[PDB]
């Protein structure tokens, strides 16, 4: 679910921020 885009500054699930 979450801790995914922590590694790209973008926290977690959405279709681009
Ligand atoms: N929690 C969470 C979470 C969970 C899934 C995510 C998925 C789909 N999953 C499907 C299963 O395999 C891994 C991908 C895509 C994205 C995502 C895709 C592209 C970008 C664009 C714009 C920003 C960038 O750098 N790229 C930003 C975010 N963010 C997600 C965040």
């Amino acid at each position: 679910l979450w801790q995914r885009r922590q590694r790209r500054g973008e926290e977690r699930k959405a279709p681009e921020n």
